[PDB]
DNA sequence: TTAGTATATGTGCTGCCGAAGTTAGCACGCTTTCCACAAGATATATAAAGCCAAGAAATCGAAATACTTTCAAGTTA
């Protein structure tokens, strides 16, 4: 893995990333932020979707 | 034709600094576009309550006067 990745996808994991660090929460909170973020980007409609839509997937 | 001279001939010398390799015994431990597919942005009840900002009314806070008290100095005695 790691190499069948958009470059938006990328980005949407190293925003996650940045925020949890921001928030200071463990890495434990950051390992299932980005779990959560790859089991929301399997679906089709939230891949496709907007920028907005994608900042707020990664903020939910 | 022969002695003197210039060249390259490979050879052998010198340093040249670097090259590999060495050093003993346990326990712990980014950009352009380009691209195509599907997702904004759109009417429309629709009951429901909570929220977020103008107005209108209300009462709290208190300030400028109206009463009473109080002295203190002065009166009829």
């Amino acid at each position: 893995e790691n190499e069948q990745v958009s470059r938006s996808q990328q980005r949407g994991l190293r925003r996650v990333r940045d925020l949890c660090r921001v928030l200071q929460l463990p890495p434990t909170f950051e390992d299932t932020a980005v779990a959560y973020y790859q089991q929301a980007y399997r679906h089709s409609g939230i891949r496709a979707a907007r920028l907005q839509k994608k900042e707020v997937l990664v903020g939910c």
